[PDB]
């Protein structure tokens, strides 16, 4: 079980809209990614936090030039997550510290398209999707290293997403300890 719903209603409506594929990436693929990004990210300071920022305890980069092994993975993501849809010119790499987390938010409708897909690296975390009008409507998705999640349609427009902080990091009743986490985010264009 990598998904948990607030009821079978939200589960029915989002079965093809909020998708997780654990084991999308192989060990080699995970490491290929770690090797390439680590020195690029390590050149940056974890940013000053802002109460009014969705993301906390983070540093990031936008990557558009890839080695051939990495390019192969992006295409696999592209093939699995996007229809006949155009991708943004760059890919978002997010690096969260163990004490870092992401607050509830909908990814900007001006600059993001209908599909968001993301790979998680290094450490397990929990993405919770809560309905923007109804706090009672939610899903939790368990994101282990090497997993690809896809959020599209209703899961991308009508729900918020967030990556729970360590103290609040529960998949159901199970504790998911938070460590440092690298994520690689592909977004469709408007
Ligand atoms: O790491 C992730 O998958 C979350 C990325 C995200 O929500 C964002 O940067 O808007
Ligand atoms: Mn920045
Ligand atoms: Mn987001
Ligand atoms: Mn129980």
């Amino acid at each position: 079980m990598w998904v948990r719903g607030s009821g079978p209603s939200v589960l029915s409506r989002l079965q093809d809209a909020a998708v997780v594929r654990p084991g999308f990436l192989s060990t080699a693929e995970e490491e290929t990614l770690s090797r390439e990004l680590e020195p690029e990210l390590r050149r940056r300071r974890y940013e000053y936090d802002h109460w009014d920022a969705a993301i906390h305890g983070f540093r990031e980069t936008e990557k558009s030039r890839w080695s051939e092994a990495s390019m192969a993975i992006m295409r696999r993501v592209q093939a699995a997550a996007f229809g006949p849809q155009t991708l943004l010119s760059s890919v978002h790499v997010l690096d969260l510290e163990a004490r870092g987390y992401i607050k509830p938010h909908v990814d900007s409708i001006k600059f993001c398209g209908a599909t968001i897909a993301g790979l998680s690296l290094l450490s397990p975390s929990v993405m919770r999707l809560v309905h923007t009008q109804e706090p009672g409507e939610w899903l939790e998705l368990l994101l282990e290293p090497g997993s690809l999640y896809i959020l599209r349609g209703s899961a991308r427009y009508d729900f918020s997403h967030e990556i729970l902080r360590d103290e609040e990091s529960f998949f159901g009743e199970r504790r998911i300890p938070r460590g440092r986490r690298i994520s690689v985010i592909c977004r469709s264009l408007p």
